[PDB]
């Protein structure tokens, strides 16, 4: 591994140029912990490895959800390879529960106040002035330029929405450990290669506030260090065990907590092209999806036997019924299974106006729903698994973000058609 | 507790009439354990209390799902009150994994063969002829009678179908304990009061096969007693600990393992009647359901803020969007939430044919589904929570059964209009 | 007729290879009769000729209905040519009336109990273990192989369903002779050439139970031989006369007992392509089908005169009215004939949604039905002649089966796209 020159040395991490790989970069964590611009610089054994481990688990989690992130891979216990970024010197803060600074900047508001939606706040990176809060108006007006991307209305709006989505995803991801994610800081930079704005720096035990069972007294984050009346050698052991607790538990944010399956039933082999598209779309959400051929009209006894195969192996399953014309497959399925059924009929414009009403009007005692879009029927099935699988949810949540960013970009481009 | 005469003394339980309650009955468990028509019978301390405890939790669970079951309330440590039944002398068996007698009567079938759907079998009650298997043809031909109900085509079909649902519900209910329900036996009787066929006798540690982590060697049911080459005092201790293990865990089957919530959003207060039908229907499935008033057209900033309130407290949530005319509320909800959205528009015959296409045709990036029935929209919301909540699932599964039974009876009634 | 080596010698027939025909086979009947694994075996003059004769008429009939059956052509008095099969060692039994072993294995069931649908049972082939009944579970678990086809879920389900259709066809086919088919046994094999599962072995007077006027005491099948407390020379004469009686009547099952005709009326010669599809489809069911050109709008006096021509020669007739636009031809036909009328308008996606209501809404006094599919209109015409012509019925019944088999295979194929 071909180390280059030191591009930045921070209190807890160094960034190197990678001579062997053009426009990539190595972030080395150090065995260092700190509190503000105070005198807490304190060497801590194994901290480097814990910090690197967390940012790698989080960045991979966020990346596999579809958040645009500056991360390629881990490089040993204490560093990682990422595309080179020109950092935007703004600390972006998201908070579900008012605490810390929000109390001092909003006297009257009590510890525990809930923000719906999660609150976003901007802080300019200055220690000489102790990180002062900025309005979106201040950042737009500062006309900052980084790797030749001017930070204007569109880029600030995008980072703001992204901070919220990133927080929501990490919050959702920690929930199955009965851990309340209270708040967090992230930094965005510009990928010098692509010129995309991407999550950068790190996200580790310094970056957030983590309360098991929502109990502040069991705080596992760096707050435990910042709170110590006086830092003793014995006092740093508690702090380290808190860090160890997280590092051992973060690897389970990447673990699926629920099995998900779609079963597409098609009435005819000539529907296969339509069903391929559903399988593909389920693919994009990381949901196993099986195709099967059965007719309620010509083989209803097997429609029930096939139903039973997937009903009875204990795996949580959504059925998607693909039948054109008189869709008798959706009704029979809906009426004889406790698991959800989505009719997704392969309507063409010729008889689509007439055949949709075979899917929509069923005698009650049937909860059969309708979704025309084949990618839609996957996405809906995902939304359903999203209630019980944080990985599926995170993919859906990020999808919303990126679809919104996509419109912001399209609008900026075509806005120039008016100048 | 005014005890009457003794109506039945079995090997492990007695049935008494209650002088002070007409057509009710006390089932007393005994401290007794048995296997076959051999001399394998044993006193066992605490067994009476354990057996009664289980039948009480299982019957409450089956009853709260909506299975017609002969159970009033537990009556101390070791008995329970039930409506009087004339017992039908058939042991109904349902299996999900071939073992035991299925292998002896089907040489060639390997221990572990999975039944899809679950296999149902009849055995006629006789310690004399060693409990011989019977066919539906044999039970129909028997022309049996109980509390004036002739057991014909319709009643046998009903008990057969019922055995499958009761198995499925108890199988699903044990799943969150890592416990594979392998098989079970239940007995049905006729409630002398109603003339309904109802689950009766008991369901306890004698009645089923229970494998923790699907491992036969960890079997916690009576099989562990049946299997002893010799019954020793140390051997009966293992058996008792097995029973104790179950009795500790049986209560947890009644406990909801996940939070469920529907949020109905309505555009106008004049939709409230429609929304109340959905709230009631959610009630029927035991899902908490909130109404809110918000318009996409007139107050979209609020629609999103309200959305955020339910998204942010981490309770799994189905949104149901009630908007007539140009449903703009379902789209805007669907496009800005990871959680499922069901449009349930209050369509009338006048403009319903035209307004439904505002719900059905959406741009991609949206997983909005459509369900016209207001009862249906709750049922669909149930199906969704059914994947991750065994109590909701049990209510859906039972509902299917009873709706099937209801058709079977009505067909019998109107079949007399053919004479 | 170049005989080869002897591939099998059974109790009543031998199978030879044919040296001059690759993958074909000669089945030779013998002048032999047998019952059980006892010493009941007897020479019987003319039996070979009678048995061969029946299997030939039955197989031709089943084959002409569209059942996949191993039969090429009769080869003299006492043999027939068939494709080579690896026989599957299961006797498949179908019953319409409980008798014989069904009563011995189901004590309590009275001789005469009717099965709806007809009952199917498996028996594994062994004179050793006295032909023991097997369950579908046992045959699947056997992992049997024949001509490289593994007998699994799909193949067992196919043979099971097939046994029912083959029974139904032969039951319906004997009905016009006042003969109740009580039950039957068939064997299936794998055609070594095609790898298809096909009806094989034989179906003769040994294979079924035949009761003239539903009277067991007039039984004409082998049962009359099985039942003899003692076999005497005078006793074998009765048995032989029973066999002769069947062999005289078996040919008449191939004979159409009623005349069938479809008359397609078309308004315009430019509809002819549509009308040809109906004519072909009538062909497929062996129903003679005539085209005629007549307009209700432009030549109603002729429409009636043509109608009169088919009404007057006393051949049972379905009219199929092909008129696009303002179907006036179906109404005027329907209103002026006792014979059924099916409107089959050549609707296109452009104006089909609007023109269908000229076919559907008629004043009372008219029994005009509507069938959009041109294939379907022939099929419906078949269903109608199916009530009064056993050959047409057999083709409809078989069609159902093969369409079911076709789904079963295609599901198996596409099920591999799940691995
Ligand atoms: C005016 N311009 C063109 C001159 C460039 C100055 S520099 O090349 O030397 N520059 C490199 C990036 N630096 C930097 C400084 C501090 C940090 Br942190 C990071 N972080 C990342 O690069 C990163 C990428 O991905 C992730 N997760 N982090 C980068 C800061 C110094
Ligand atoms: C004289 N004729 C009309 C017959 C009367 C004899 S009896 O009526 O007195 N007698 C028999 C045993 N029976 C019996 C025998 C054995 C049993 Br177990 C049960 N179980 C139940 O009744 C029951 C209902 O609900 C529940 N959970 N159990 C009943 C029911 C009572
Ligand atoms: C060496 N291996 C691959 C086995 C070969 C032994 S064999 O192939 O020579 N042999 C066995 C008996 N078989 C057999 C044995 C008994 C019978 Br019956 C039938 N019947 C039919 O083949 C058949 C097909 O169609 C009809 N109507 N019959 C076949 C088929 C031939
Ligand atoms: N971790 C940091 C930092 C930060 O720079 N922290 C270090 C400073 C350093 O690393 O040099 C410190 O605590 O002294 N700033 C914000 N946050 C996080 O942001 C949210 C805001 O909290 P608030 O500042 O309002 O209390 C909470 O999660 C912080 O931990
Ligand atoms: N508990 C019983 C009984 C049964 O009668 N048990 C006791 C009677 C008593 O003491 O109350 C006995 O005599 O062993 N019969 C079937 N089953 C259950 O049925 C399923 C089928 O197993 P199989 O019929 O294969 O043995 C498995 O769950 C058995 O435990
Ligand atoms: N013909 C046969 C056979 C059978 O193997 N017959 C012969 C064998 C031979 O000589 O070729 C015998 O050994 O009796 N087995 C069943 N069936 C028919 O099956 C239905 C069922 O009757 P059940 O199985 O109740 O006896 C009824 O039609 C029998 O004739």
């Amino acid at each position: 591994l071909n180390i280059g020159k030191k591009l930045y040395e921070g209190k807890t991490k160094e960034v190197y140029e990678l001579l062997d790989s053009p426009g990539k970069v190595l972030l080395q964590s150090k065995d260092q912990i700190t509190a503000g611009n105070a005198a807490r610089k304190n060497h801590l054994e194994g901290k480097a490895a814990i910090s690197n481990k967390i940012t790698s688990c989080i960045f991979q989690l966020l990346q596999e959800a579809g958040i645009k992130t500056a991360f390629t891979r881990k490089c040993g216990e204490t560093a990682f390879i990422a595309p080179q970024c020109e950092m935007i010197p703004i600390e972006w803060v998201c908070r579900r529960i008012a605490t810390g600074s929000f109390l001092k900047r909003n006297p009257g508001v009590k510890e525990g106040y809930k923000f719906y939606p999660p609150k976003v706040e901007l802080f300019f990176k200055d220690d000489a002035n102790n990180d002062p809060q900025w309005s979106e108006e201040q950042l737009i007006a500062a006309k900052f330029c980084f790797a030749g991307l001017l930070i204007g209305q569109t880029e600030v709006d995008i980072m703001s929405h992204a901070t919220q989505a990133i927080f929501e995803i990490l919050e959702k991801s920690w929930l199955p450990q009965n851990c309340t994610l209270v708040d967090m800081k992230i930094e965005f930079g510009v990928d010098v290669t692509t010129k995309e704005i991407v999550l950068a720096d790190v996200i580790d035990n310094d970056s957030w506030r983590l309360w098991p069972s929502g109990d502040r007294s069991q705080q596992k984050d760096k707050q435990s260090y910042r709170d110590l009346k006086e830092v003793t050698p014995e006092g740093l052991q508690m702090v380290k065990k808190n860090f160890e607790w997280v590092a051992e538990r973060v690897e389970l944010l990447l673990k699926s907590e629920s099995q998900c399956r779609v079963v597409v039933l098609m009435g005819s082999t000539s529907d296969l092209g339509h069903c391929e598209k559903i399988k593909k779309a389920c693919g994009n959400f990381g949901i196993p999806c099986e195709l099967r051929v059965t007719s309620a009209h010509k083989g209803p006894d097997e429609t029930l036997r096939i139903k039973a195969e997937y009903e009875g192996d204990g795996i949580p399953t959504v059925f998607v019924a693909v039948a054109g014309r008189s869709n008798g497959l959706g009704p029979v399925m809906s009426g004889n299974t406790a698991y959800p059924v989505i009719s997704c009929p392969p309507l063409t414009p010729d008889w689509g106006v007439q055949d949709v009403w075979s899917s929509l009007r069923l005698p009650s005692g049937l909860g059969c729903s309708t979704v025309l879009s084949p990618e839609g029927s996957a996405q809906f099935a995902a939304q359903i698994f999203g209630l019980s699988n944080h990985l599926v949810w995170s993919k859906l949540r990020a999808s919303i973000l990126n679809t919104w960013i996509s419109l912001k970009q399209a609008d900026k481009k075509i806005r120039e058609c008016n100048l």
